């Protein structure tokens, strides 16, 4: 068995190797990268996502997000507090403010130290889930607007006509901009591009071990845990590595830096936070692996979690016992 260990491997394809996209992804689990639920790809150097960033501050941030903490340093929730829109010009000269910048720091690790020490008790404004993309339209490698989608993937392998569409979204990040603990919706995969600006640090426990991490979610987030069978899926439950250290969680972390992809596998749980300003590119994507995954993905029916159009067909299909009970959650 390749990586059996879950380590988060790194890969540097070539130019020709970058061309195909889907068997690039088959390669990398080829070598066990898809053990440890993240991966790290480097583009070749003849690779542009597009020639500048000189123009993209008109961009709207239509509902930026104050992200509330509550709870420990290392056991935190946070909510959501929306504020009034922004452009991108605005959001990065607050995001250089000094009540929003990044503080003076050694190295990476000084500042994960800090971040895991100090987050709780700042509110930074993060500008997520915007619909659009960054890559030139003549960016044919690698570009996250022409992805083939889920569903021509669920057609492909299972014969079924759906409904639905798979497009990319941005996120305008600051120093202490937090991702929850998650896995993605159906537990897809995503692909994640770290247009410009300042790392991002991410955690991730393998998907074998996905289980570990939902039971101490469970017992750190007991209230929300009898609210809900799949709390998680509502993206607010932070855990340092630390205390998952202490439970015997295993996990790996890695920064990613502007220029970079990472790939998060299905069923793969990942959390981060963000160095400074910075601008990434997101979306999600299927294999034919990940079919069995959608069939026995969790999910929220309390509500709160409240996902895309797509997703109803996703479920209808792959889960239909859970179809009914899902859709009044959503309705
Ligand atoms: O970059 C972010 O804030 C969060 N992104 C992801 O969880 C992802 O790409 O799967
Ligand atoms: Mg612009
Ligand atoms: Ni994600
Ligand atoms: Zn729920």
């Amino acid at each position: 068995a390749q990586n059996p260990n879950c380590n988060i491997m790194i890969f540097h394809p070539t130019k020709e190797e970058f061309n195909d996209f889907d068997k690039y992804i088959a390669y990398m689990e080829s070598q066990g990268a898809h053990r440890a639920g993240l991966a790290k790809i480097i583009p070749p150097k003849e690779w542009k996502a597009r020639e500048t960033y000189d123009n993209i501050s008109e961009i709207l941030i239509a509902t930026p997000l104050q992200q509330v903490a509550s709870g420990r340093a290392g056991v935190f929730t946070q909510y959501h507090k929306k504020k009034k829109a922004m452009t991108v010009g605005e959001y990065r000269h607050l995001a250089n403010s000094k009540k929003y910048q990044t503080p003076p720091h050694q190295n990476f690790e000084d500042l994960e130290r800090k971040y895991w020490k100090n987050r709780i008790y700042n509110s930074p404004i993060y500008g997520a889930d915007i619909s659009g993309s960054l890559f030139d339209e003549n960016t044919k490698q690698w570009n996250l607007g022409h992805l083939g989608t889920i569903q021509d993937l669920l057609e492909k392998e299972c014969g079924v006509v759906i409904e639905g569409v798979n497009t990319p979204y941005l996120y305008f990040g600051m120093w202490k901009t937090t991702f929850a603990w998650h896995t993605e919706d159906m537990d897809l995969y995503s692909i994640n591009y770290l247009h410009l600006g300042e790392p991002k640090t991410w955690y991730v426990v393998p998907p074998e071990h996905g289980q570990r991490l939902e039971r101490l979610a469970r017992e750190l987030f007991p209230g929300s845990s009898r609210g809900c069978g799949a709390f998680l899926r509502h993206k607010v439950a932070l855990i340092s590595p630390t205390v998952l250290k202490e439970n015997g969680i295993p996990f790996n972390r890695i920064t990613q830096e502007a220029g970079e992809f990472m790939v998060t596998f299905p069923y793969g749980y990942h959390a981060g936070f963000n160095h400074g300003f910075n601008c990434a590119e997101a979306i999600n994507f299927a294999t034919p692996r990940w079919i069995d995954y959608g069939k026995m993905a969790s999910q929220c029916s309390c509500g709160e979690a409240r996902v895309t159009f797509s997703m109803d067909a996703f479920v209808r299909i792959l889960q239909p016992e859970r179809y009914d009970l899902w859709k009044r959650g959503q309705d």
